[PDB]
């Protein structure tokens, strides 16, 4: 049995978008993001049976750390600044940040484990989280592509990413194999080439520029030539290596932008995780029963929480 790292803030984005924003409590407000969020949680707990589940949290989900190296990182998503230390005021709908409010109540109620690391992003805790594993498989569910980056095959045990990006329903298993089939990576280090190949490409939706005539395809090719971008590098700085004369004037021209990146695209993979539970075990049943049973009475999600403990009740 597979442990679940779940992408929270991805998957209650998802639903959001994915659930009728009629859907609402008692008093009014829009639950659909509730709904559409637990309901994953009992669709991946009948379909992947793990005895195990953490659910990934943002602790700061822009860390200025990364804002100073690359200043335009998640820029064209921030409400409001907020100085040293405090979390960015994120842009998001403000009918969905009282729905994240009583996901996390609903969680801590159940006895959910959930994750985060103070200055760091669920990204991290994911990559923490799946690096350090040496038990069970490792299922990270998430929309973002970014975390293809944690594909693992060896050392067991395997990594393998449930993306999101056509829905649950439609959601697949992401391996090495996959990602190498996908993007051009070599298959005996697809994961870390596949946040190297995205350094250079660029990620607009998180405003990364990426190194300037450099796209995804000569990326790969660089990757399957060259083996590693510390390689690319040195390929580069060296004067008479076969590297174009082009490629060489693109890769100079970006060397800051290179070496900043680097820390900004990949994962960190020793965060300082804490969980809200003592251990990362799914419970077969609510921790406080009565408060679960009151918040989702208050919250309008009922039926969702019957529908959870019934998946949970199916495990062996
Ligand atoms: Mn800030
Ligand atoms: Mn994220
Ligand atoms: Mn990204």
């Amino acid at each position: 049995a597979p442990i679940l790292l779940l992408d929270g803030a991805s998957m209650w984005f998802r639903s959001y978008f994915g659930v009728p924003s009629s859907i609402k409590a008692p008093d009014g407000r829009p639950v659909n993001a509730v709904r559409g969020f637990i309901d994953a949680i009992s669709t991946l707990v009948t379909r992947e049976k793990p005895r195990r589940l953490v659910v990934c949290r943002d602790d700061d989900w822009r860390p200025q750390w990364r804002v100073d190296l690359i200043p335009s990182y998640k820029a064209h998503r921030v409400a409001e600044p907020e100085p040293d230390g405090v979390p960015d005021i994120e842009e998001v709908p403000d009918d969905l940040t009282p729905q994240v409010n009583m996901i996390l109540e609903l969680l801590d109620a159940f006895g959910i484990p959930t994750a985060g690391a103070a200055g760091f992003e669920a990204n991290d805790v994911l990559g923490t989280l799946s690096a350090r594993e040496e038990r069970d498989p490792v299922v990270v569910v998430s929309g973002d592509r970014d975390l293809l980056q944690l594909v693992r095959d060896e050392p067991a045990p395997q990594v393998r990413v449930l993306y999101l990006g056509r829905g649950l329903a439609k959601a697949t298993k992401w391996g090495p194999a996959e990602v190498a089939e996908q993007y051009g990576v070599p298959l005996d280090r697809a994961g870390t080439a596949y946040a190297e190949l995205a350094l250079l490409r660029g990620d607009p939706s998180d405003g990364l520029p990426g190194v300037a005539g450099i796209g995804e395809k000569t990326a790969a090719s660089l990757l399957a030539k060259h083996g590693s971008l510390q390689n690319i590098l040195d390929a580069a700085h060296d004067p008479k290596s076969g590297l174009s004369k082009a490629h060489r004037t693109k890769l100079l021209g970006a060397v800051d932008y290179i070496a900043a990146a680097e820390t900004v695209v990949r994962v960190a993979t020793d965060a300082p995780v804490t969980f809200s539970t003592p251990t990362d075990t799914l419970p077969l049943a609510a921790g406080d029963p009565a408060r679960v049973a009151e918040l989702a009475a208050a919250y309008g999600v009922s039926s969702s929480i019957s529908r959870l403990q019934t998946a949970l009740d199916q495990l062996p």
